[PDB]
């Protein structure tokens, strides 16, 4: 279990847009994936603990 593939280095974008969502998705087949953003312009996913 564990380290599953959050992100591919940290770098989507449009404050948890479709787009990202649908890369975590579409590129991630994970079950705790998804579209994750702090505050800014710029985010990532977080399938995993990262």
């Amino acid at each position: 279990n564990l380290m599953k593939r959050c992100t591919r280095g940290f770098r989507k974008l449009g404050k948890c847009t479709t787009l990202e969502e649908e890369k975590c998705k579409t590129l991630y087949p994970r079950g705790q994936c998804t579209c994750s953003d702090s505050k800014m312009n710029t985010h990532s996913c977080d399938c995993k603990s990262c």
